[PDB]
């Protein structure tokens, strides 16, 4: 046993604090990426100098459109976990120009967690019950506007409420196999996060499910 | 003054009900269609010879891809009233092939609203003060699982939810405009929600927006 | 066989114009009040001046405080209605140092509880009345007031009783729906509202439960 | 210099696990009981056996009903902290015919004012604390139970007091942020919660506040 956190946009602000954080308290970690490859590396530099192969960053495109399906995209970037080392445990979502534009984030950051997570679920019902590590646990973040800022108010609040329902809905869905769903958002530094989604990950959060987590 | 409705879906189960209740209480329809123009045409049948030019057929193409976009789709669906009532008082929302499906479903179900009013809102926006009609309301359906059959609950539970805060985020950045936004769903007949639709688009609903209306 | 509609705090503001608008549609109407005599009488007259036998004062305490309890003081202004009129299908709740202090817990019991009291002696009857016997329409309609108009209370005791009132409302409904007995509320959003009223109460909301409608 | 955290219901099953979690982890604690004498003192025994000084039993009742007000009662445990300790970090507050009805009434509104006027007394302790003088770390934590382990409460009147409950952790919250002080509820899903208790009201959720976490 040492267990694994895949955290998506793991270069950006947020991603990597979340990353440090999680690396720090003993995970090994996939970094994802899909513009940032330099940072990626950087990241996975620093981690594996100081512990050895305790990171690995993989590239995914977590767009929209890429015709490769964002589906399989999602199932890819679970797998490099598996390949890579065997197991997954935690699993962290983090003018016409315009509006297709927003749409398209829109899509995909209800969409890409969706489908990161029914492939997370798959490849732990495909272990058999012997070989399943004891604490898995899902956390989708959402942001404040400032972090989604090409943004008007109102899709905004479409994407919390589609994520805030993947979250309830599948901590139901998903507890059949032991799997915690639970969500951390703003609040009506990354260091702070980080300690949430430390609990929530760690075995001291094994009852909570459902539960959307709001900071400052 | 008569009034004018667009009803999105018009020709299916519920919207035609929607239809010829809001064409029973004196309002205009517009008829949306994609597939099912035959029975679009049939519906404007029937209300046009009992009562002449006050329906019509439009087809539209709601999906999330038609490069044409559904911002622009979406529109275009709205203009078809202006270009032949020159006015629109209401609208109402109405293996990797079984995922990609589910994720398009999902977001022209959440996205088409969307445009749909940004559009009837821009068109109020450009209306003159002098000329602009008296009650604007926008209802959004949402449907029972049934009706959304090609599903998980999970997914069905995201289109909500950002339906749901598209409602209530409307509702507010709207309110300027005179524009309200209301929602109808289940619940936890076809002349049943029609009568809830006729009130929230009636002049008793004046002071009512943000509203979700549940049902049965 | 003319309906019967029980507004509690009929006397003065709201309540007058929701029995007043409720009256207006031919409900024979029993007008609740505590402390304004003056204001019930008078309001009395003037509806038994329009349609004889058609409107009654009656009073009661209903603040939280055998000498007797609220539940039994809930009861007999219900079966004030039934005494007089032999039936009640229409329920609308209106919710009216160290001093300072007890008086804002005594005033929030007193919002939460008369309601639930009323609601449960409301329903008893219902269920007493032999099946073929009962009314076709019974509901019920929760007032929410806005913050400004009971100055009395600092925010947060009164987010404390918005939220007992949502939840007898929503609770209420799913627990009463075999008795075919209706629950929803009014509240403001983020005679105006006796329309909205004279809706849920109508024939054409028979399906509408558990709402929570949003007005300003 | 050591914290100090209050536990109402201290006496008996979630109360202890939860004052000996706090306990566990360095606080001193003071045991609230109202009834359960020999339960306090035999837990206040075992703890200051484990380390002198670190517990204490306090009485009080807690029901809704000068003759003393439950204000005074609740500022009165509050203050049986500071003359002993000198400070008051951490609450917690633990829930626990004509006649049932009655006592369900008065369960009720104790269950939701108790708990808000010791959040008024804790609160006014702090602000007259001078400000360079007040603790680092001030966190309140609301207990709802299961509705199986209040039998005297049918689901209406429980959703109700759930109700209250989820508005004042929400309100007293954004109320009290100005002085540093989070309040934040534990409560089913759709020494188990010993630990998000701990969590709570540890330096690592210094920015969690507002929050209804779940647990099953």
């Amino acid at each position: 046993t040492v267990p694994v956190a895949l955290v998506t946009g793991a270069a950006k602000r947020l991603g990597s604090g979340i990353a440090e954080g999680l690396h720090a308290e003993g995970y090994a970690v996939c970094l994802h990426y899909h513009r940032s490859a330099a940072e990626a590396n950087t990241l996975a530099a620093t981690l594996n100098a100081r512990r050895p192969n305790s990171a690995i960053p993989v590239q995914a495109d977590l767009s929209n459109v890429a015709p490769v399906t964002l589906f399989k995209r999602c199932a890819d970037l679970v797998a490099a976990c598996y390949t890579h080392w065997g197991r997954c445990d935690v699993l962290v979502n983090n003018r016409e120009a315009m509006e297709a534009a927003a749409a398209d984030l829109f899509g995909s950051n209800a969409m890409a967690p969706y489908f990161l997570i029914k492939a997370f679920a798959h490849r732990v019902a495909d272990t058999p019950a012997e070989q399943r590590g004891t604490n898995y646990s899902i956390v989708n973040m959402v942001d404040a506007m400032t972090s989604q800022p090409l943004l008007g108010y109102t899709i905004y609040t479409m994407a919390k409420g589609a994520l805030e329902g993947l979250t309830r809905s599948a901590a139901l869905e998903l507890a059949p196999l032991q799997i915690r769903v639970n969500g951390v958002g703003p609040g009506l530094s990354a260091a702070e996060v980080s300690d949430v989604v430390i609990f929530l990950c760690s075995s001291k959060a094994k009852y909570v499910t459902g539960t959307c987590v709001k900071v400052d």
